[PDB]
């Protein structure tokens, strides 16, 4: 029995010589590329969004990262962020204060300088697609929205990244 599976794509791991690279191999920024879910509600946050750009610190204490992110939104405003990551000893995941409920599971991507998100929460979930640079190939996001419809998350929503980044801070 055949033609059952998705296509290849594997969870990042703190496995093997070098697992110790996450997170600092990680760090910098990142842009916001695409969504895709169950349902168009659980992306309905990102409609009024032209771009996001992100920037991944260390934290101010051990096992803990700093997120900050603008977000344009397409009438041009734009819209400061700020969280906290928790991470745990040999694992990947990301865990954020709000809440204890949620998890973020990290995927690697074949978007050269990409990174798959998997967001897990009360009553949804949605796969977050993010990049090193603003304007990825269009053939890895192809691949990401062939790769989360075979998951059942057949919602999909590009960011126009039309506008210029907003400015964030390092
Ligand atoms: C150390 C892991 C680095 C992963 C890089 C992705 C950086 C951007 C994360 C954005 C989080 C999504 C926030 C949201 O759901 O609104």
């Amino acid at each position: 029995s055949h033609m059952n599976q998705c296509p290849e794509h594997s969870q990042l791991t703190t496995l093997g010589v070098d697992g110790k690279e996450f997170p600092e191999v990680h760090l910098g920024q990142w842009y916001f590329i695409a969504g895709a879910a169950p349902t168009k509600e659980e992306l309905a946050t990102f409609d009024p969004v032209d771009n996001i750009v992100f920037n991944m610190a260390a934290g101010s204490a051990p096992m803990q990262l700093h997120l900050r992110a603008t977000i344009r939104m397409k009438d041009g405003l734009c819209v400061p962020r700020k969280w906290i990551y928790h991470l745990t000893e040999g694992s990947t995941d990301l865990r954020t204060e709000g809440r204890p409920d949620m998890k973020t599971e990290l995927f690697s991507s074949s978007c050269p300088g990409g990174i798959m998100l998997n967001e897990t929460g009360q009553g949804y979930q949605r796969f977050l697609l993010y990049n090193r640079s603003p304007h990825p190939p269009e053939k890895c996001v192809e691949e990401f929205k062939s790769l989360t419809s075979c998951l059942d998350s057949k919602a999909f929503l590009l960011t126009p990244r039309n506008q210029e980044a907003c400015e964030l801070s390092n």
